[PDB]
C-alpha cells in the first residue's frame, strides 16, 4: 500500500489520474518524480518549467552544476538528482522532443529509465510541448514500464481521451 489516491488503474503496474503533478507532487512527497526534461536541463515550461517553479528555482541551480560538471544528457537517457519540496529524488528524463525533429524510436529507451525505480510519479514522456502523441506515449508506457507508475496528466479533457480509447 502507498498513498497514492484517486488513480484509475489501466494495467498491474500503470495507474492515471487528472493532476497537477506539482500539486500531487506536494501532496504526496514520493520517492521519485519524474521530470519532462530537455538534454540541457533547462527547466523553462511544460512540466519542467512547472516543476522547477514550484522549488524557486532550485532546481534550475542544481541542474546547471549537474550539467557543468557531465555534460549534457543523451536523449533516451535520464540523471536523478534532488526532488527539493516535492519528492526525495527527482529522475530528469529526456524523451524525444517532435518538435526538434527527434526520433520517437527513443520514446521506449526513455521509459526504460524508470524501471530502476519501484514506484514514481510522471507525467508522459514527450507529450505537451515535446510535441508526440500521449496516446503513443501511454502505450509505449504501458508496453515498456514494469515498475510502478502513476502518471499524471494535466489536462482533463486529453485524460478523458487516453482513458477512452486505452486498449
Ligand atoms: O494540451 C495540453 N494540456 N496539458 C498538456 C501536457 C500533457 C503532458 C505533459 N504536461 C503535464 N502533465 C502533467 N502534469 C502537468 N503539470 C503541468 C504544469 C504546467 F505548467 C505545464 C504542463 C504540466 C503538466 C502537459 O497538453
Amino acid at each position: 500500500v502507498n498513498s497514492f489516491s484517486g488513480y484509475l488503474k489501466l494495467t498491474d503496474n500503470v495507474y492515471i489520474k487528472n493532476a497537477d503533478i506539482v500539486e500531487e507532487a506536494k501532496k504526496v512527497k514520493p520517492t521519485v518524480v519524474v521530470n519532462a526534461a530537455n538534454v540541457y536541463l533547462k527547466h523553462g515550461g511544460g512540466v519542467a518549467g512547472a516543476l522547477n517553479k514550484a522549488t524557486n528555482n532550485a532546481m534550475q541551480v542544481e541542474s546547471d552544476d549537474y550539467i557543468a560538471t557531465n555534460g549534457p544528457l543523451k536523449v533516451g537517457g535520464s540523471c536523478v538528482l534532488s526532488g527539493h519540496n516535492l519528492a526525495k529524488h527527482c529522475l530528469h528524463v529526456v524523451g524525444p522532443n517532435v518538435n526538434k525533429g527527434e526520433d520517437i524510436q527513443l520514446l521506449k529507451s526513455a521509459y526504460e529509465n524508470f524501471n530502476q525505480h519501484e514506484v514514481l510519479l510522471a507525467p508522459l514522456l514527450s507529450a505537451g510541448i515535446f510535441g508526440a502523441d500521449p496516446i503513443h506515449s501511454l502505450r509505449v508506457c504501458v508496453d515498456t514500464v514494469r515498475t510502478n507508475v502513476y502518471l499524471a496528466v494535466f489536462d482533463k479533457n486529453l485524460y478523458d481521451k487516453l482513458v477512452s480509447s486505452f486498449l
